[PDB]
């Protein structure tokens, strides 16, 4: 799902066993997380095109998911990626897709 | 920027050189053409959730309408990061955001 799906993925080629595998999980944090914060505006050989946003401190979900939402430390993520697995998604889980 | 950003950065722990990340980029192509096709339905370790947005249509009638009629090889990825890579975006982005 997500330590299982890429160490082992990835180590196929790269990270071929425990050691190389499980330094790139780490190093990935590292990837992004010095972009998001300063850099977070990129593009990654179209796997990832990375676009964030905040919004600030307004701290008042609702009346339901008690005082919450999440609004204090920015917002979140919006990425696109495209090319490479833009033609993957054409034909394989896609006849479930159109209808 | 795509070769460069990923083969220097990412090596700097794992993807030592040359020859660790190229395989980790040859093999990106190779992580997600699985995934993206049949199983685009996925999250990557805290970084990458996909989700396939299949947009073509078009079977193909007869050489008349346009060779076309209903359903096609269709799509292109959209996909939210998590929490962490947005965990970085509540710093600097986080900020100039707010105009």
């Amino acid at each position: 799902m997500n330590k299982t799906e890429l160490i082992k993925a990835i180590a196929q080629d790269t990270e071929l066993t425990q050691v190389s595998v499980s330094k790139m999980l780490a190093s990935f944090e590292k990837i992004t997380t010095e972009t998001v914060a300063k850099g977070d505006k990129v593009q990654l050989t179209g796997f990832l095109n990375i676009k964030p946003v905040a919004r600030q401190a307004r701290k008042g979900f609702n009346p339901q998911t008690q005082e919450a939402l999440e609004i204090a430390p920015s917002v979140g993520v919006s990425v696109k990626p495209g090319e490479s697995l833009k033609k993957a998604a054409e034909g394989l889980k896609y006849e479930d897709f159109a209808k």
